[PDB]
């Protein structure tokens, strides 16, 4: 019958992305687990647009064009395999299953391969933007069947955000790799909102400043290096008053809460043995937060410097060192975030794009900014690149950092305010930049208590200690 | 037959551990997979001592008195599996399987559900302290069928270290809580190995002390508050001189090798939702070592601050700042584990006891130090203890840490030696006592671009904004 894809599950989301679509001169039929949400969609905001509804499963899949685009947008787990279980018998060879949900890599990868066996075509696909990016243009990244692009991507393209003329989506890779690359997205998100909450927490609680001085700091920011949809919000969250004039954020209870795409990207970089460890700490440090009672208690017993009036003699100083530190941090994350993609596509076997997963996180998405076109430039210019900060942009901006970096972490860490996401990215920024790291003795250690053996620096080998050979030495 | 119990699997592991038993008047049936390993320890080794071989696995099941006792010692996964699957129909209600690898807790949990459904006892143990611990005293940490532990209860006990005449070994808990504690003490393991070799890196890199001017330090330093096997092996690693004289540890190649157990504890902390950041940092600092090739190409580009020769002036105050460092950071790490224990007690419904892992990893382990006897001490004081830091003991180390542990980490800050795991004990350390944390704007960044709604602070709670309540706020 008539059009061009349905979609199932009318969430506020959902329903934003027909909407997108219909606006975008796509008839799209839309459909609910249950009946009561088509009804209203079609009776309120649907209304003189080129949107049908559904009343059956067979009712859905019979006014869809030829082969069937079926969009999930559904909570993530079984009630996917619901869905997919009861559309595959309606369904013949070639028709494609959108999973549009933040469905875990491994699901993906799993119902890739067993619709495969039934020739159907399987699309997981990464959204990003939240009800109103859905509405206007999200960031969408598939991947799966490779042979399903052709037929989603006007779709897809259509109704995704700009990013200078260029849209925010690209057929990401095959299998579970679109929602893999959506779960890292969530991770650096993570990372981004931990290290700007570090410095409104430096600038507040050792600068002494007001919400609305910090928010014009962010302003401030904002219209240079860190312009970013994430230090918008903030600036716009620090100058809100509650209905009594007082700033409403400093009202809200500090327990963060994480319904789990963050701690999937910690855990799958220590699954692949890659050092992310910002996104860890900023995974970690949600935890840390959820703890409220048992920090009350610390608080009044466990020690710590006391933070004076003059702390912070210089302020323009303070604030001019704080953005190095942040920015130099972020750096890092990212560095870190694409070390994890770098070694997934090699693990995996998974051909990713540096570049257009940078194109893709530039618009639409909650990290959008600047900073990320400046990603996808580095990587246009060298898609081989083994590490952002090998990049000229990347590497000038970590070496104009380096001395507010290390003073507003000094000056943290002095006067005793948590900066878990800068120190591990200035640990780990000392660390990648060694030639020669401590590990020696780990090993050392190791072959001590446990014979594990070890190897020997290539310029080191001699006699006993041969290269490319597992010494063990008698410790004892 | 007779025999007390039997051991399958004979590396040098197991062998040591039926030595040690057999030395303790136990008859120990031993056997393989295959059968030269078996005669050739009859031969050797077990030869004059009250140690039996076996020909069949009926055999062997033969052997062994009532309730039959069969330990395993081979390698984790599926071959533990495979011996299960070949022992279980030889084998009668009520006797015992005991795994004694490495195996992750899970499968633990999966076997002892399973044997169980058959009648069959199961005792999941974690086993410490390397070849030689082995031989003379391990710690042993059981767990499983709690109606088996009076009967492996004298073998165990025995064999296992003694601390002040206690075995470092009693009853962890059910299904797969002996293997979880033994996981955690890896965690642990590669947390203390990790803070050894910063406190290395520190003085090597930033003092430009020589090994024996290190290993000297670390002398110093295992005669007071760091005592400990680690400490004392770094010790004797540091002036240990290659066949040429030139210390042999600055040949071996800085890249750190991880089984796995490690990574494990990590990931159970993200699973669990609770801040192991030491031995997240730990297990990150080994997956930054592993890219050799990408340092030493990191070190020709990147910057950093020059390392002055004279950046220490006071070496007495800067050694004596670091060990309060090494040791705060220590204390951190602990704590953390413990709070990972708190949480997995109460979340897998199994009754830990803090003073008994305490005392068990007090001796035979890697981790083995007069710190942990210390931290029983303060659990058998207060059971009930909600966090290692509300002991006064741990308290005082703490506050008299500060100035050391703060000067040494601004120290690396300034000069660019990474301290992952200073940082991290220093950032969480400064979070954990932090009544109000910046997690506040977080969930209101959270409630503004995705309506995840939030709670007030009770002293907070008003007309709108009430208690108890999701509230979200229209930001826009």
């Amino acid at each position: 019958m008539s059009a061009d894809f349905g979609l199932i599950g009318l969430a506020v989301m959902g329903q934003n992305l027909i909407l997108n679509a219909a606006d975008h001169g796509f008839t799209v039929c839309a459909y609910n687990r249950t009946q009561s949400k088509v009804d209203h969609f079609l009776a309120n905001e649907a209304k003189g647009k080129s949107i049908i509804g559904a009343t059956s499963i067979e009712d859905f899949i019979s006014k869809l064009k030829r082969p069937r685009k079926v969009m999930l947008l559904v909570k993530a787990g079984a009630p996917v395999d619901a869905l997919i279980n009861q559309i595959v018998p309606l369904l013949e060879k070639g028709d494609i299953i959108i999973d549009g949900g933040n469905s875990h890599f491994p699901d993906s990868n799993r119902r890739y391969e067993e619709l495969k066996k039934k020739g159907i075509l399987f699309v997981g696909s990464g959204v990003s933007g939240g009800e109103e990016g859905a509405r206007y243009g999200p960031s969408l990244m598939p991947g799966g069947s490779e042979e399903a692009w052709p037929h989603i991507k006007n779709i897809f393209q259509s109704i995704s955000a700009k990013s200078d003329g260029e849209p925010c989506c690209e057929w990401v890779g095959p299998a579970g790799a679109g929602h893999y690359v959506k779960m890292v997205h969530n991770g650096i998100e993570y990372g981004d909102m931990q290290l700007i909450c570090e410095a409104y927490d430096i600038m507040k609680r050792l600068g002494g400043f007001t919400d609305k001085e910090i928010s014009d700091v962010f302003a401030k920011w904002n219209n240079g290096v860190l312009d970013s949809f994430l230090v918008e919000i903030t600036r716009d969250i620090l100058k809100f008053d509650d209905v009594d004039g007082k700033p409403l954020v400093e009202k809200i209870m500090d327990t963060a809460g994480q319904k789990g795409t963050g701690k999937w990207t910690a855990i799958n970089a220590l699954d692949l043995g890659m050092p992310v460890t910002l996104i860890g700490e900023a995974v970690f440090a949600r935890c840390l937060s959820a703890l409220k009672n048992e920090r009350i208690r610390a608080s009044k017993v466990l020690p710590g410097p006391e933070v004076p009036k003059d702390a912070v003699k210089d302020r323009e100083q303070f604030v001019d060192d704080l953005e190095q530190a942040l920015y130099a941090s972020k750096i890092i994350s990212y560095a870190q975030g694409f070390m994890l993609i770098r070694e997934a596509a090699a693990t995996y076997g998974w051909k990713l794009n540096n570049p257009a997963i940078a194109l893709m996180w530039r618009g639409g998405c909650i990290i959008r900014s600047v900073f990320l076109g400046q990603i996808t430039k580095a990587y246009r210019e060298e898609p081989d690149l083994e590490n952002l900060l090998f990049n000229k942009f990347f590497a000038d901006a970590v070496t104009k950092a380096q001395s507010g970096w290390r003073k507003s972490i000094a000056l943290a860490t002095t006067y005793g305010i948590p900066t878990p996401a800068f120190s591990t990215a200035l640990s780990f920024y000392d660390g990648y930049r060694s030639e020669r790291l401590p590990a020696n003795l780990l090993q050392a250690q190791r072959d001590y208590f446990g014979a594990h053996t070890f190897r020997v620096l290539p310029e080191c080998a001699s006699d006993n200690l041969p290269v490319d050979k597992d010494i063990h030495i008698n410790w004892t």
